[PDB]
């Protein structure tokens, strides 16, 4: 199971201003973020 809102919150909470977006990739929470 994967949840968009839950994933977004998780990804946003950990990732700082480098956080792009968050979503469900396949069936797993995927966090998008840049390095530099």
């Amino acid at each position: 199971a994967c949840n968009f809102q839950s994933c977004w919150a998780t990804c946003q909470a950990q990732h700082s201003i480098y956080f792009r977006r968050a979503f469900c990739d396949r069936s797993q929470c995927k966090c998008v973020f840049v390095r530099g």
